[PDB]
């Protein structure tokens, strides 16, 4: 069967795995540094394999040589000093994993997104279009939500494309996104259409706010799931993905948020979308706070 | 309880919607036909297929439609797959099932469609937003095949929206078709979508030129089957059906393929596309013929 | 739409609604005592919608008057002195949303469970077959997988019945457990079941010592979605549950786990099995525990 | 890549066993078929409905044996609904089919099934555990229908096992079947369990009747792709299916309905169930009968 190893079994990373259960896509193997973490939420999800109806083996470790051999790696490990923390632990994470998996696809959740994938990329050493970064799929994922409720449509007629990085990197693309084919303008009003802008920039931030302590994950864990699925099943989906670019939308040396076709090769093609004055100045302005953050990392 | 869905017609279509419908597990499926022994069979055969596919639906065949009584949808698909052969036959489904099940959104897929969901709303006196007719939603699906195959890309990232009638009669819509949001444009060429389009026109009679003895049933059946969930779940899906129009592109007194937001009340709103004038003379062409076939209706 | 609520947006109850949005059963509603937690992971699992492709209207709240006209009422509220404290929570959750959804079924999770349903009934005085709990479902889930796992079979094929409570209160009946119709003893030694067992009456503790901080959710959830799924589909499921004795198994006045046929009408009928006087042995030292456990209940 | 699954024969059972498996999303699907225009009509038809039902599968149809070229498993439902049509039609299927795709399962439809079966596993050389065919798990479908039915419960709570072959060659064991775990004989009584196991029996005819021009398809197409599913996913199902016997129940050289534990490796497991002796005698005859149709067919 095909296998799918999570490297951090926190709360984006187990509720990863059970998005994925219940796909029944392959085995999935659930790794933490901390002792009883992992097995117990393995365990926890492979005892309702029988009442959901999935064949599914969930397994929990401490030890990397367990996730050898995998197709997929799920990096969620992560917690300047942001930027530190997490690189040490990416770095930690993917100079141990990738060795074991040297045909898998990596698939970068941690924070700073667009940096950690960068990093990833480097100490790896796997080819650019076989390491990525989920950032975009959970973005356009709240975008649509919220399309969805204000138009009064299903969530299955809602797509959206953007790019860039989180919050203020993040690259709204109103223009390019659709219900049924339709533009989304023509559902919503310019000031209100605005407003679920904004909205999707705040959109993790509006979650730690409700939550008190902690972050997002079921949201996030889908969008992941969604990217592991697209490899696994060779599906050509079409998504925002975090990149290595070399020339794209004119930025070169860098992952950012861009559309891509994705498949059992990872990125198998970057798309270069016709961008007008006023959304080159958004990615621009994005490129730049994406480079700044690369460049922290570099002088690490 | 649970919500019930009667199929009038056990064709290839109308059985083929029970098997769709019935993996969906949705509520009971009631299979009638004019034939004996048929509905039954087919019903008998998909509920033996239950334990395996692990889906809990009662899936009953009949002849008597006292077993459709108050069912929450009903569909059509007892024409033969030609105006008059049909009228009469849709009329007397109507005319039997309507007055049984007064709550129920009635799914026209008999042909010609458009008229035949007009006739439906005639006969059932029904109020327009719960008859409807499924013929948009097979051919934006052929078109989205198209599109999915030529582009390289999944199906689950294709939309498009479409409208009028079936072959000569569709509006086709390469403007208002996307993938993940971008334009088809970007990813196919101007001549290729051209190809695509006119395949999609004649998207029916490719398979009825395949098949030698019979028309589609499987995208047929799906695009029913769509609908009918749309209406159960209230779904509010936005998909181009044959609708009752009040003015909307300036046609009135008409069933004709429009966007929609299909749900529990059936049409809920009838979405108003800003078509440029190339659109809107397919359109006012593709009007006419569906104005024509219901003259020749009444 | 069916109305779902769910009282304790905690582990159990948002890995509950994590189950039933997947199923697209109907809207659902997080309610809990504390703020921005139910808001908070509502509107993640909501904005993941998109992504999964399922149309789930899943709000938060922490005003009971948002549970009113509920289908089903699902208890997750809870943390001598346990009775007491899940007594009084049991109590508050109970007085206030059973008035407001008279014609709802209540599936109680928290524990002690037997006694929390009893609880339940008490308070709600909602008649006995609309007010059961969720325990067996979940033990025998451990159960099904302990099995299919060393039998080497899916978990697909694997039935087992069993009764009672938690740990020492469980009634196990491997008699009562097939794979594919053909009794499991055929599959597994009994020195080897024994040890399957042990593991299920375990098989809480085994999570939680695991965890080290907090209980097991993800199957303790799948459980509780399954008989909400049950209910709102009229399914006649066949499955062990907390239900209320009036003479079955020699029992009266006592919440006990038991094998019912569960639909529409919450409990439909109570099996009355046929046990041997090993198994009778085993029912009745547990269902004085159980008893024990009432009384002190009752005595508060 | 994608697994790739071949159906040869693309008719009612066939083209229904597309249908099941597409909505599974398993793999690619090839429908292969003597006739022209048959196959490929109903692959295109079933492949439009996809944008739908929102499942990546590619489903193409051919008359030519090259298109199933390395199929990790090849179905056989080109037989007619008789030992000697269906031995040449089956000989001719298999010759071609499984030197194309050497490392296939091969699950046989084609009846008369335990004979067919055989004559897979002679033609195709292949190791007898990657050849088996499809019966019991129908058979026990339609039991566990009845079951439900009758005792009004989950069909996702009855579970049963059988052997033999068809008809008068089903070996029912009411004994092996339960609900959640509780024997059925705990909700049914003796006579409406007997009653049922005749009903399993005749369960093939009872469709055929109704119908009128053709057998039961849903099902068995249902139970076919069920154990593909099986074989791809390595799930280890345990279930009724034809196997070549090397000593179990005391037969030697023969394809018998039999329990196991099917996997990637196809037959992982032959279970010897204790039968008591009514069971036993049951079976025998069975084999009897088998071993007559093997008879003629050599
Ligand atoms: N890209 C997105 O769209 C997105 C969305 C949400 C969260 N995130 C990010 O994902 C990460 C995880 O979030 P979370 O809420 O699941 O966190 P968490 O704290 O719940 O879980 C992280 C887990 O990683 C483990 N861990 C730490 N160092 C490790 C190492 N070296 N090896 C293996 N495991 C290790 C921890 O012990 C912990 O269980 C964070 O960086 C967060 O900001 C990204
Ligand atoms: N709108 C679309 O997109 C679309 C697509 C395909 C087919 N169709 C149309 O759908 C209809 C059915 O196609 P089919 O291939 O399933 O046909 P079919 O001939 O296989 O089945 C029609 C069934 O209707 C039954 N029937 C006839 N009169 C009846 C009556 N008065 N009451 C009850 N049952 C009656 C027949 O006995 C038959 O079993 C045709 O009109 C066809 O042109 C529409
Ligand atoms: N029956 C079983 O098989 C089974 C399995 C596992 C856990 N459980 C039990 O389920 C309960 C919940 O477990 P958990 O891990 O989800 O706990 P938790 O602590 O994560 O969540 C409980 C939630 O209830 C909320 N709460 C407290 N008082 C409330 C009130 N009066 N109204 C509304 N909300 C209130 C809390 O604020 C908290 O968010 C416990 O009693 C546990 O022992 C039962
Ligand atoms: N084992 C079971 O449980 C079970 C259940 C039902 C039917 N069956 C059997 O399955 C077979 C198919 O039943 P059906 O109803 O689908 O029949 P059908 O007549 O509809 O379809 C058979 C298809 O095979 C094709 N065919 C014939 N010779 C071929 C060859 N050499 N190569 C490729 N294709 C060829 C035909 O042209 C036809 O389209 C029959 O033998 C039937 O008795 C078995
Ligand atoms: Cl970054
Ligand atoms: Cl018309
Ligand atoms: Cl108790
Ligand atoms: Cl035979
Ligand atoms: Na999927
Ligand atoms: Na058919
Ligand atoms: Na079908
Ligand atoms: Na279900």
């Amino acid at each position: 069967r095909k296998k799918i190893s999570i490297i951090g079994a926190g709360f984006v990373g187990s509720t990863t795995a059970h998005w994925l259960a219940a796909k029944e896509l392959g085995d999935i193997v659930l790794l933490d540094i901390v002792e009883g973490v992992p097995q117990g939420k393995a365990l926890d999800l492979y005892e309702a394999s029988p009442i959901e109806g999935f064949d599914v083996r969930v397994t929990g470790t401490n030890n990397y040589a367990d996730t050898a051999n995998s197709d997929v790696i799920v990096v969620t490990s992560g917690a300047e000093d942001l930027i530190k923390v997490n690189a040490d632990i990416t770095r930690a994470c993917i100079s141990q994993a990738a060795p074991l998996s040297p045909n898998a696809v990596i698939i970068m959740v941690n924070n700073p997104l667009d940096a950690m994938t960068y990093l990833a990329a480097e100490v790896s050493g796997f080819p650019k279009e076989r390491v990525i970064g989920q950032a975009g799929v959970l973005d356009a994922a709240r975008y649509r939500t919220f399309i969805a409720m204000e138009a009064g449509v299903s969530v299955k007629d809602v797509q959206a494309m953007l790019m860039g990085g989180h919050g203020d990197e993040m690259v709204p693309l109103p223009r390019f996104s659709t219900i049924s084919g339709i533009p989304v303008s023509e559902f919503i009003a310019p000031d209100r259409l605005a407003q679920i802008v904004e909205r999707t920039r705040k959109g993790g931030g509006e979650i730690v706010n409700l939550l008190k302590t902690g972050s997002a994950y079921y949201a996030p864990a889908a969008a992941t799931a969604q990217m592991v699925e697209a490899v696994l099943k060779d599906k050509k989906r079409v998504m925002p993905v975090a990149a290595y670019l070399t020339g794209q939308y004119g930025l070169n040396d860098i992952y950012f948020g861009v559309p891509v076709i994705l498949g059992a090769g990872g990125v198998e093609k970057i798309l270069e979308l016709p961008l007008n004055e006023e959304e080159m100045a958004l990615l621009n302005a994005s490129a730049k706070a994406v480079r700044a953050t690369l460049d922290t990392l570099k002088s690490l």
